[PDB]
C-alpha cells in the first residue's frame, strides 16, 4: 500500500474555520486517494500544522516535528518571513519544500530543494509591460501596498529607461483603508492610468472608495496585478464606462477545471465571509488553486518512483534524506496541465515562469476574456 | 564579580582571518574590559559562532547554543535572511537581539526584542532626498545593485509624485563587474546626476569605469548612499572636476574618536586588503563603527543595572528569560555618544532613525565636510 | 671575403644594458650576415662606441678613433650637438654620416657626406597641417616640449598666416612631469584641439595628468607628432570616447615586416622598463626601426660597388678616403623597401621628405589605421 | 712681466680686411696695453686663427692649436655650430670660453666654462612684449629670417596664450633678397604693426623694399629686435610719419663711450662699405662693441688674480688647467661698465640676463630715446 504523508504548515485562524489553502490541500489529497487513474496503488495522508506565519521560530520548530513524524514534502508556510525559515529545512535535510505563495528569492541563497508554484514577477511584470503598450499608454502610476510590492514590478518601474513612459510610484495607507487622500492627490494631479499592486480584498476596497470618488469614469484605465480578479463583485461598475483589466491564470473555461470549481463552493460553504467586501460568495481563489496543483505536481513525482519510502530524520543530527536528489529532480521535471493551466518548472532556479495567462477586461456584461499572454509569443489580443 | 557573556553570530570566513565586525566586536569588549569608569566591578567574555550568513538553519541552530550555553544578548547575523530566523529566537526566548545592519522589517512582525543601529533608511533616503534639492536637479538616476534596495532608498522614488523630478531607475549586472553597458547608456541618454546605492567596495569598482569611460568630468555629479565614502582612493578623481557627494556618521572630527580609528590599523592589520581595489589601507567602516557602538550602548544598560544574572534557556522548551522585559527597556532608553555620533533609539518600533550625518563632497584637496544633516532641522550646508 | 666595418656611435646606458638603437645596429649586421641574398660575398663587423651624446668633444674623439682604425660609415650620435660634430668630420675626410634622427640643418652648412633617414619636419608639419584640415579645426594649440621643436612645427605656426586657423603655442614644464598646471589653462581656456610634440615616453604619461584631469572625454581631440603612438597602453582610454590621431611609418601591416618585429622582443627581452610608464611591452620604437634600415641602405650601396676596400684615415692629416664621392652618390641614390616603407632620398640636400606614412586614430577597439599620407597625394583616408 | 695670451678664433675674410669683430678684439687688447690704470703690471698678447665659422672641425682643429701653444681664454667662433664644438673643448680642459654672440644652450649640456656677454633673448624679448603693450598692440606680425629666430623670440610667440594678442608668424625668403611678395601679402592682410627678426644688414634691405611698396606711412609701425637700429640710413624714412621702435645697448649717451666710437672709425676706415647699402659709414655695431667688451671683463679677472700662470694643454691627453675653476668664478663675479653699459653674469647659468637697454623710435630729427628697459623695473618710457 505504501502511505504517503506529505506534510504541511498552515495558518492557525482563531475564530473562523480553517483557510482557503488548507482546505485545498485537504482537497487535492481526498480528490487523488477517490480517484484511481492517479496512484493506483498508494494513498495519501496528510500532517497539517497550524502557525502564526508572522513567526520564524514557530514555523522551525514545526517543521522540524514533521520531519521526525517524518513527512515526505512540506507544503509551506505562506509568508516571506516564514517560507525562508523552512525553505532553508528542507535544504539542509534533503525533503522537497513546495511553495505556493512569492518570496523574495535573494540572489545568494545555494538552495535547492524547493519549487514555486506562484507565476513568477520577472515574468508576470512583463505581461503587465506588454499590457501597457498594447494600450499605447504614456503615463502610468502604480500604486502598491507593502514595500515588497517594488521587489514585485522592479521590471515594470525601470520601464522609462527603455521605453517612453513615465511612472509615478504611490503607495497605499499602511495603517488603515483611508485611500481617499492618495485617490485625492492621483485626482488633482489627472493620473487617470493606474496599476494597483495590492490583493483582491484590498482591489476590492479600493474601487469603493474610487466610486465614492469621482473617479470610476470612462476617462480612468485600472490594471490590476492581482489574478483574482474575476473573483470581484463588478455589477455597480459595469455601467461606468470604466476599463478594468488585469490577468487570469485559474482556467476557467474548461468544463473539467469548472467542475472541480463547482464541488468547490460545497465543501467551503461554512458561513461565507462579509457582504460589506466586494467580492463574490462562490469562488475559487488562485491562492487555493496552486495548493490544489501543488499535491497533484508533486503525485505525478511519486507515480513515477515506486521505490519511495518515508524516513524520519532529525534537525539536531540531520541527514540528507535517502531518496531526496532523485525525488526533488523529478518534482521539477514534472508537467500537469493542472486548475492553472500548464505546470511547468524553471530549471535553472526552480521556480514558474513558463505558464499561460488570460487577459481579461471589463465590458457592460461583466469581465470578458480579450487576449492572452504567453512568455514566448506575447499578447494574442483577440479584443 | 559577575563575568557578562554577549554572544554573538558572525561571518566565516575561510581563507583569511575573523571579519571586520568580529574584531570590532572582539576589540570593543576588550576596551571596556581595560576601562575601569564603564562597568567598574563587571567583565564581558563572549560565544563568537560562525555561520554562513546565507542559511537561516545555521543561524538558529547557533543562537539556541548560545543560549543554552547562556549568553545576555545576540550580536547580529548581518544579513537579512539569518537575521530574521534569530530575531524571532530572541523574541520567543526573551534575550535582546542587536542589529548592526539593515534589515527589511516587514509591517507585520510583532517582535519587541531587538534594535537596530544602522541609520534607518527612512531617515536616510529623507537626507538623501534633501540633498537633491540643495542641487536644485530635475533628472535624478537612480541606480541600485540588489532587488531589495528599492525598499531602501523607496522615499527617494515617491519623489517624483511630490516634487518636481524624473526618476530612472537602473540596476547594476547581476552577475559581472562589467557595469561599462549600463554606463553607455547613462552617457547616451545623457544623465549627469546619478544616485547610486552599491557599497563602498562596489563604488570603487564602479568609477574605474566611470573614469574608463568619459564619464568623470565636470558635468557629472555622483551621490552616494553608503556611509563609507571616507574609505575610498579619491586620488584619481581629484584633479577631474567632478563633485561626488555623501554622507558621513563615523564622527572622525574628534580627537576621541580618531584615537580609536588610530588604535584600529594596529590590531587589524594583518595582510591588507588587495592593490587593485580603489580603498584606502587604514580605516575603519561603518559596518565595524556601529559594532564598537552596539557592545557600548548594551553596556550602558548593564551599567544601570546590577542585578543582572545570566541564565540558561532551552529553544525546545522555550521561556522568556526572567530580567528580559526590563533590560530590553534599558537598551531601548540608552543614550551613548560613540564613533558615530549620538545614539538614541526611536521608542515605537526599536530602529535609529534620529542621527547626526556629515554631508562631504569632492573638493580638489580631497573628500570635505560641507554641512550636517539633522532630523529636526534639515541641511545645515556651510559649503 | 673583404669583411666591411661599417662603425657607430651611440649612447653609454651605465646602469642598463645596450639601448634599443644600439641593439638595432648590432641586429641588422647580423641579420645581413645570416642572409646570403644581400651581400653574397662580404661580411659586416662594427665598431660601436660609446659616448654621452652631450658632448661634442667625446664624440669627435672617437669619430677620429673608427677612421684611424678604418670604417665605412658612421652611424650618427642621436643627438643635434653632437652629430654637428661629427657630420663635419665626415664631410673632411670623405667617409658618409649616416644619420636617423632629426637634426637642425642650418642653411649654411656646405656639407655633403650626410644622409638623414628619419623623416624630415618640413614634410612632417604639412602632414598634421592637412590632418587638421580634414577634420576641419579652427582653433589649435600646439604643446612642444623643447624651443628646438619650434623649428620641427615652423610649417604649422605659420599657417594662421594663410589659412584660418588661431595658434596658442604653449610649452610643456622643462624641469618636472607636472604638466598639470599647464593642462588646467589649457582646460580653463576652452582648447579641445591640442597638438602635441613630444615623445612617445613623455606623451604617455601626459594622457595620464589628462586623465587624472577632466580632459580624456568625447570633446577633446589630440593629433600626436610622434612616430610612435601605436606603442602606448591606451586600454584605459578606449572607452572615453576621445579621439587620438597620429601617424606611423613601421609599416607593421605586412608579414615581412611583422616578423622581424616579432623577432625583435626574443633579443631584446633583458628586463623590460618600468610598469607605471603607460607603454607596451614588446614593440620595436621608430628610432630603431630608422637604425634597422640604415644599415641596409647602405648595404644596397656596398653591394653595386664591389671594388671597395675601407682605408685609414687621420683627422690631423684630414684627406678625402679614395671611394668617397661616388660610394655617397650610391647612398643617396639607393632605395629600400624596409621597415619604414620605401626609402628614397632628398636629391638636393640629402634628407627624407618622401616617404609613406599611415594615419591612425583611437577607435573603441584600439590605434586602427584611417588613412595614408604620401606628398604627391596628400590624405587618402579611408576613415 | 708675465704677458698673457688671450686666444681668439674669428672669421677667415677672403677678399677683404679683417671683420669688425677681429679689429674690436686687437683694439681692446691695444687699449689696455696703452692705458695703465687696468693691469698696471702685465700685458697682453693673442693668437688669433681664422676660420670658416660654418665648419666644426677647422674650428675644432685651431682651438686646440691655441691651447698647444697655451691660452687663457678663448674668444668665441661668432656662430652656433662651430661655438659649441669650441664650448666643449674648452669645458673639457678648463679653460675659459667668452661668448659675445647668440647662440642655442640647449638645456642639456653640463657645461660650465662658458660666458655670454651677448643680450639675452630670454630678457630682450620681455622688452619687445612690454613694448607692444605700452604701445597697445593687439593685432602683431612677427617677420624672422632663419628657423633659429624661433626660439630667440618664443617669449613672444607664447603671448596669446596669456595676454590678448594674434600673432602671425612670418618669414623671409631663404634664398634672395626679394622680400616685396612677403610685403604684398602683408599689405593684402593689412599688418600695420610688424616685429622684424633679422640683421640691421637685412633691416636696412626691407625698407627699401617697405618705401618701394606703399608700406612707410604713418599707418604702420616696426619694432626691430636688433640692437643696431642706430647704424641705418634713415634720412629717407624721417618725414614719412612711420615709427620706428626699437632698442639700443651701446651706451652712446656717454662722453667716454662715445670717446671710444670716435676713434673706432679711424682704425677701422679701410674702404667703408657699399653705397647701395641703407647703413651708416662710422658706426661700431654691437657685435664688435662686445668684443671689446669681453676683452676688458676678463681682464677685470686677471686683475684680481696676480698668481695667474699660463700652461700647454693637449685635447688627445686633456687636464683641467690647474686655475681654471678659480679663473673662471671670477669671469662671472666680475662687474664693468663698457661700452654697452654694465655687465653682470647670470649666477646661475653663465648668460646676460640683467642690462640696460634704450627704447628708441624715429621722429622727424631721427632716431631719438625715448625710453629705458631693466628687467627689474621694465618701460621707463619719457616719450
Ligand atoms: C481522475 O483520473 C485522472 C487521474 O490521473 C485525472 O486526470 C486526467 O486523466 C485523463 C486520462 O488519464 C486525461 O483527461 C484529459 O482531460 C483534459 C481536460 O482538461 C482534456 O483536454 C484531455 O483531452 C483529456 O481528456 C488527463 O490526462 C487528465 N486531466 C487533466 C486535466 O490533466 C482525471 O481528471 C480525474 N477525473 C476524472 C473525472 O476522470
Ligand atoms: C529559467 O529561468 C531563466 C531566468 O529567469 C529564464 O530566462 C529568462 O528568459 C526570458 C525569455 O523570454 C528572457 O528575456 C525576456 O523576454 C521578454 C519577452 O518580452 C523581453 O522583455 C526581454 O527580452 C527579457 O529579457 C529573460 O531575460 C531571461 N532571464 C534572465 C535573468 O536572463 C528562462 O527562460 C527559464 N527557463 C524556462 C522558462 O524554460
Ligand atoms: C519613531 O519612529 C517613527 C516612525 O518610524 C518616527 O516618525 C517619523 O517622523 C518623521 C519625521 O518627523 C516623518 O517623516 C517625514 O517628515 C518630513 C519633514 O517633517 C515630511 O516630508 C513628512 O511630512 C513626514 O512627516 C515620518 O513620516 C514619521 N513616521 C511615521 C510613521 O509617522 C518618529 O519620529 C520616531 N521617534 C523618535 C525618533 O523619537
Ligand atoms: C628635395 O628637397 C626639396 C626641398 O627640401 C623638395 O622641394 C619641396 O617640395 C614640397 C612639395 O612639392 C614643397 O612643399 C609645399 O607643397 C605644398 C603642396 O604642393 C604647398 O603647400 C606649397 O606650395 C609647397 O610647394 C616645398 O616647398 C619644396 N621645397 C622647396 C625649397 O622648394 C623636393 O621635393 C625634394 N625632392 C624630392 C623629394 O625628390
Ligand atoms: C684708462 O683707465 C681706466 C683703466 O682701468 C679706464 O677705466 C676708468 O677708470 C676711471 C678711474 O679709474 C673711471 O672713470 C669713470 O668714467 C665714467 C664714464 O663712463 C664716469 O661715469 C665715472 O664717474 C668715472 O669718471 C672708471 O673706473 C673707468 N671708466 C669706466 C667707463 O668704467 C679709463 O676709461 C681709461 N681711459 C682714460 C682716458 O682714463
Ligand atoms: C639668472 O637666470 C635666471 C633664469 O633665466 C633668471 O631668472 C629669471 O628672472 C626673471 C625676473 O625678472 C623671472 O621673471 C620674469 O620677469 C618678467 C618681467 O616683466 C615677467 O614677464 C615674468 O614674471 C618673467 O617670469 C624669470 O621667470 C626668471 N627665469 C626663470 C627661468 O625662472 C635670474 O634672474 C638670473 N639672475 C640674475 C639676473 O641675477
Ligand atoms: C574610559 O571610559 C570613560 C567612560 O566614561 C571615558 O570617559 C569619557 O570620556 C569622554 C571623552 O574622552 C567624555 O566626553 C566623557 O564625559 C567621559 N565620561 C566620564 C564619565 O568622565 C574615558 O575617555 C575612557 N578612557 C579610555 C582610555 O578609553
Ligand atoms: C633575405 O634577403 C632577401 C633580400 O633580397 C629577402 O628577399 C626579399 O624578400 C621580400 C619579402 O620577404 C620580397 O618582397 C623581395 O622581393 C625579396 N627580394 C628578392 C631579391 O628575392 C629575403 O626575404 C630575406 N630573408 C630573410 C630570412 O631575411
Ligand atoms: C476602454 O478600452 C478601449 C479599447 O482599448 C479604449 O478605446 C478606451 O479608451 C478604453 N477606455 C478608457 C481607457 O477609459
Ligand atoms: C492567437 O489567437 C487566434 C484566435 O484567437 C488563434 O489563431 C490562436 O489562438 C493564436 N494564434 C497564434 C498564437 O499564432
Ligand atoms: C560642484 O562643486 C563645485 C565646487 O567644487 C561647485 O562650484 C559646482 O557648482 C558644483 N556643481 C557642478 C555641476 O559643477
Ligand atoms: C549650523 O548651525 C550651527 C549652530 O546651530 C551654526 O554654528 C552654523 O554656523 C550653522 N551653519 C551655517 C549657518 O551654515
Ligand atoms: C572622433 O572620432 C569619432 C569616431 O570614433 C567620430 O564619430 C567623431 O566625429 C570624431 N570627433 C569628435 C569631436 O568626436
Ligand atoms: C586610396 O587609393 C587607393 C589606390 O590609389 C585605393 O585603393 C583606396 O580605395 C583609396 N582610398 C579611398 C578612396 O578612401
Ligand atoms: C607713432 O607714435 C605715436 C606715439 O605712440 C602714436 O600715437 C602714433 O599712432 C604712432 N604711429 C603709428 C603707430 O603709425
Ligand atoms: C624714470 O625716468 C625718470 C625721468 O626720465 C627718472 O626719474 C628716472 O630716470 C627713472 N625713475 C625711476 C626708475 O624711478
Amino acid at each position: 500500500t505504501h502511505v504517503l504523508r506529505f506534510g504541511g504548515i498552515f495558518e492557525y485562524v482563531e475564530s473562523g474555520p480553517m483557510g482557503a489553502e488548507e482546505l485545498a490541500f485537504r482537497f487535492a489529497v481526498n480528490t487523488i486517494n477517490r480517484n484511481r487513474t492517479l496512484l493506483p496503488n498508494t494513498t495519501l495522508t496528510y500532517d497539517t500544522q497550524k502557525i502564526n506565519l508572522y513567526d520564524s521560530f514557530e514555523a522551525s520548530k514545526k517543521a522540524c516535528d514533521q520531519l521526525s513524524l517524518g513527512v515526505a514534502a512540506i507544503f509551506g508556510p505562506s509568508h516571506s518571513s516564514s517560507a525562508n525559515a523552512v525553505q532553508s529545512i528542507c535544504n539542509a535535510l534533503g525533503v522537497p519544500h513546495i511553495q505556493t505563495r512569492w518570496k523574495h528569492q535573494v540572489s545568494d541563497n545555494k538552495d535547492s530543494f524547493y519549487v514555486s508554484l506562484y507565476p513568477d514577477f520577472s515574468s508576470l511584470s512583463r505581461a503587465i509591460l506588454d499590457l501597457v503598450q498594447f494600450f499605447k499608454w504614456k503615463t502610468v502610476t502604480v500604486v502598491y501596498d507593502d514595500s515588497t510590492g517594488l521587489i514585485r514590478l522592479q521590471e515594470l518601474i525601470k520601464a522609462p529607461s527603455r521605453y517612453n513612459l513615465r511612472l509615478k510610484i504611490r503607495q497605499l495607507p499602511a495603517d488603515t483603508k483611508d485611500a481617499k487622500p492618495l485617490l485625492k492627490e492621483m485626482k488633482r494631479g489627472k493620473e487617470f492610468h493606474v496599476i494597483f499592486d495590492c490583493s483582491h480584498e484590498m482591489a476590492a476596497g479600493i474601487l469603493k472608495q474610487a466610486l465614492a470618488m469621482g473617479m470610476m469614469t470612462e476617462y480612468y484605465h485600472y490594471i490590476f496585478t492581482t489574478l483574482d480578479l474575476f473573483a470581484l463583485d463588478v455589477e455597480p461598475y459595469r455601467y461606468s464606462g470604466v476599463n478594468m483589466t488585469g490577468f487570469r491564470i485559474l482556467n476557467t473555461e474548461n468544463t473539467q477545471v469548472s467542475s472541480i470549481i463547482e464541488k468547490w463552493s460545497m465543501e467551503r460553504l461554512q458561513a461565507p465571509p462579509k457582504p460589506d467586501s466586494g467580492l463574490l460568495d462562490g469562488f475559487m481563489t488562485t491562492d487555493a488553486a496552486l495548493m490544489y496543483d501543488a499535491v497533484h505536481v508533486v503525485s505525478v513525482a511519486v507515480q513515477q518512483f515506486p521505490q519511495m519510502t518515508v524516513s524520519s530524520l532529525q534537525c539536531n543530527r540531520h541527514k540528507p534524506w535517502r531518496f531526496g536528489t532523485r525525488f526533488m529532480s523529478l518534482i521539477k521535471e514534472a508537467h500537469w496541465e493542472g486548475l492553472t493551466g500548464r505546470i511547468t518548472f524553471n530549471k535553472t532556479n526552480g521556480l514558474r515562469t513558463d505558464f499561460d495567462l488570460d487577459v481579461i477586461s471589463l465590458k457592460e456584461e461583466g469581465l470578458e476574456k480579450i487576449g492572452t499572454w504567453d512568455p514566448a509569443s506575447g499578447l494574442n489580443m483577440t479584443e
